[PDB]
């Protein structure tokens, strides 16, 4: 039961910024912050350090004095955010394609994903080919379903080792989270990344209600796979160099989250 | 049917329901074949069951409305808005590698993204794009022999799991109590672009403010999401010798949330 | 001189539907043509022509005014139907040059005839010949699409006329370009001008014209996109183009 | 000083239509109206008849009786413009390697302008040392950058190549223009057209193009890409000496004028 | 503390124009050959362009701007590709960037491969981080030698600068450039406040890499000619900045 916002003052408003760093997770409890992974390989197995995992940040919010009074409590409500991907054009850094006599640049399959909620992101585990695709056991294994059935494995992203190839935001949950993702397929598809500091993203639902941070924190999740790359000053996009193809992630993803106070029953 | 006023909004006169429609490479009418990759599609002239993507359907029962009938009027659920999202992840090791470009192959090729929401099954037109040369296995719903959407082309409703999306098109001359949208992309190496999120919404109301009238007590959902084709994990693809392994890649599922209110009709 | 609309009743409003079928016109319906060839010559049966419908409206100076339409392209993904490309070890699909065009007017569509290469491009006698201009000059041939044999490669909607028609077209070039087709039953298209006046159907009918070339295709289950099979490439059209035209009464 | 519009009557409003034809200029005073050029060549030199030049039209407007008191002038406040073009199939040759029609592809430019005088342009040679320009065409001088020293002219003739002359954003105070460039050698073109779109020409103060010289000046260029010849191979080295620029068939303009008082 | 705008007159409003020229830190629209090496070299790598425009002697508040890229189609200028029997044109990786602020642009230095990507000493080195951590080098673009491959607008700062960038990857990607003199860009924040020019100047920054190119009339997009591939920049980026007065 959501009631009214507390009248706006300096004390009833709070904003916070964070930069989520790319994470080729190798462990649950600690991230591996690097914007390029280990070589991905042309194998049937996702390897730790090679596969891009979700990035997460949990940001504690200030205590609200006299929060509980009568049957109502006051909580922080995140009602708007700005987010931006940090990235530069890749030239000398990404190797050369002999067949086209030029720089290879970044290309291939992509994912651009962000979420903001009052708890960790609900996800579904899907193995696109449960018989043939293998997942190193240091990464969160998605179970045996290739479809998003009631039986598919469900978890929350509370750790550094959830590969983006295996875990999808769960639309049947995430009732107190907003999220947005874009996937691009193909192996040579060019990426297009835009950024700036004038755009903003509202977080309010149809009733004017944002994310209710009833656990005292705001939870951020992201993943930004820009494509694949070769190594600087070496050939790529040729059979002999497939063993060096590497995932290129964004340099980081900036968030600015705006909060106000909201009374709930 | 004359549409009267909405019933005043309360907790009891509004209802929302969720479903996830799973991909189906139909092999039979009454039982779906829920998998997100088919059997190898083949380079042949014949659509085979398990290989060809079929429409997914769900029929979702809505709550009984007590005391709904008065003389010449009744109260029914009206679906006025929906959210729908495709579930999908980037495909990397799962989709093989292309030697010629020394990199992962990923998903590419011909695509279809389709959804429908209505008060009964989706009306479709059967079209064979080449009636003389394109063959269809008898386990699948055969579209008949028209290559054009003439008055004579076969018409059916999608009431089973074995209607291939390659052979059956939403019928714009019918579907007066269904809303639908589809997007087709051609080519054999075309990259897919899929987006999803839980903030977008789709109104279902017509120019008179009237949504889908779920007069039979259920809402009918239909979908198809072919993201492209794929090779097998860790193996070479996009080369002549491995064409017999190319497989259709479907979405993992299609989410719907349907919002309903009550409407009196006369 | 256009005056006021007639007050709205059940009798002063009319809507009609039609599905125009693809036409590879041979003289003045199939969704794939005869093989197109790599040659310098457009053939009847190979080249896509405009589709036309003249739809009679009810007897009622008051005339019917079309103020809004819905239009949708009917099409399915092409997989086994379009053959395979050995070089990429996968299905070929539909690709290449495209045209998506519709018009709605109170008479036939005004067009300009253009031969893009008057010295070298040849046109079979069964098709409506565009004359000898490669530019939309005053001298370029002007006709109306009142028959089934106007090839879309040779006739372009005339923006100096069509004062009582609305039209829209999109051309995509290239030979391997992927097509993108969308359709649904919720979109709609107003037909009214700056002064609130739609199409005035002064002959007692509404005139529809369309062309939907989605690209080229090989034959089912056979190799394509290679030299040996170049003589088998065929134009893929849409299966049909749906129109719903909404009319009211207008005093002239 | 711009004052008020004249109260709208039949006499205080005027609209005019034109179709600007493609021009592969070979001389200054006379256009060369064709929608395909001579073969462009794979050379370091822009050839006359091969390089697309800007198309221009200057349209005289009606005399306004008792215009001076302040003076009344025609103000162009809105226009419609559309490209005339058809799909190119048999006309554009075949790509042997892919066993299909080549169609139109490659580098593109779609440009229009409408103003009260000729378009102001900057001359830029993208490689002053190595790119050569036939002497029948307006040479852009020796700057590869849009500096204060770059050659400046107006498009007052039929021989300004679009590869060498860019609309000048430091001038054109009484012109509106828009351009789109697409690179690459095999990029597919997308052209749309219709008779329902419109383009406003009014600025922040609601003032359009003031036609103080008694005419409206139209400028355009529509390079759709390159093409081979009908029934012949293309997109292969052996036939590269036949690759030709494909222009639009024409560009339609309808320009809407009203009367405006100025001081 | 931001107070009220000063009432509008002829005196309290000011606009200024500039064209920022491409800078391979210095003004040329094609660099030296870029090389297929592991090393960014001076004159081959595109750097940010900068202009500091002094304003007339309360501070000036830039509330609106127009910006456009100057560029022409590249045909004979960009070489020929034998494999497709036609002109190569411009293609490849791209950046289109502009910024307008009351001081220099705040940037973060990032080396995308600290172990292998090398940077010539004449260019501003980004330090050793491949991620935008608190540890990543932080600088302002106040010189002509900041490579756009190494320095990214800092979203954690730039509180008095507006910026926008677009990056396109790949080695053969076609560029699409649009321009015109009717579009405009507001610079005001949610409170109606623009760029406060508290040093009495407006600071402009830009980068426009349209792709790569071969030399005129010569083969390109083939191995033997890779040592001739060169970055193609825009011919210039125009700005018109609109200013009013604001009590501070």
């Amino acid at each position: 039961e959501v009631l009214d916002t507390v009248p706006l003052t300096e004390d009833t408003q709070y904003k916070v910024e964070a930069v989520l760093l790319p994470n080729f997770g190798k462990a649950a409890t600690t991230g591996n912050f690097q914007s390029r992974g280990l070589p991905y390989t042309m194998s049937d197995t996702l390897g730790p350090g090679a596969a891009l995992c979700y990035s997460v940040a949990v940001i504690n919010l200030p205590e609200i004095p006299d929060a509980m009074c009568e049957d109502t409590m006051i909580v922080w409500e995140a009602y708007r955010l700005e987010t931006e991907l940090l990235f530069a054009p890749q030239m000398a850094s990404s190797g050369y394609q002999r067949a086209n006599g030029t720089l290879a640049g970044i290309e291939g399959t992509q994912l651009y994903f962000w979420a903001c909620g009052g708890g960790p992101l609900d996800v579904i585990g899907i193995n696109p080919d449960p018989e043939r695709l293998k997942v190193n056991e240091a990464l969160e294994g998605p179970g045996n379903s290739d479809v998003a059935s009631l039986q598919a494995l469900r978890k929350q992203v509370n750790a550094a080792n959830f590969p983006v190839e295996l875990w999808v935001a769960d639309p049947t949950k995430n009732d107190n989270t907003r999220y947005f993702g874009r996937v691009v397929g193909g192996g040579v598809t060019p990426p297009v990344v835009s950024y700036g500091n004038q755009s903003t993203t509202p977080l309010i639902d149809e009733n004017g209600v944002g994310i209710l941070c009833t656990f005292g924190s705001v939870y951020l999740t992201s993943a930004d796979m820009v494509g694949m790359t070769g190594l600087p000053g070496l050939p790529t996009l040729s059979a002999d160099y497939s063993n060096q193809r590497t995932v290129q992630a964004g340099y980081g993803r900036f968030f600015r989250v705006h909060c106000r106070q909201r009374r709930i029953k």
